[PDB]
């Protein structure tokens, strides 16, 4: 009924070590997802794509350092959350 909720808290069932395989990129002051590998997590899932832009995550800034990200969640074992926004990108 009533939604009350922003961005999108997105769940991955990663394990320790299991990587991702996506880059991200840093255009104007925001992460967004440059490019996804296939035969991966985001790939299979499906929900994430191109365009994507992270702002927080488990309640942490991701700041512009896209190649420090895709380090925290190699990291990350569990229930993992992404709050993903909208933006500019054509689509």
């Amino acid at each position: 009924g009533s939604s009350g909720s922003s961005g999108r808290m997105v769940g991955i069932r990663k394990t320790a070590g299991e990587h991702l395989g996506v880059t991200f990129r840093v255009e104007g002051g925001e992460l967004v997802i440059a490019r996804i590998l296939h035969g991966g997590m985001v790939a299979q899932q499906g929900l994430l794509h191109v365009g994507d832009i992270i702002k927080e995550v488990n309640g942490q800034p991701v700041g512009s350092d896209p190649r420090a990200l895709q380090e925290l969640l190699r990291n990350a074992s569990g229930s993992v959350i992404l709050k993903i926004l909208s933006g500019p990108s054509s689509g």
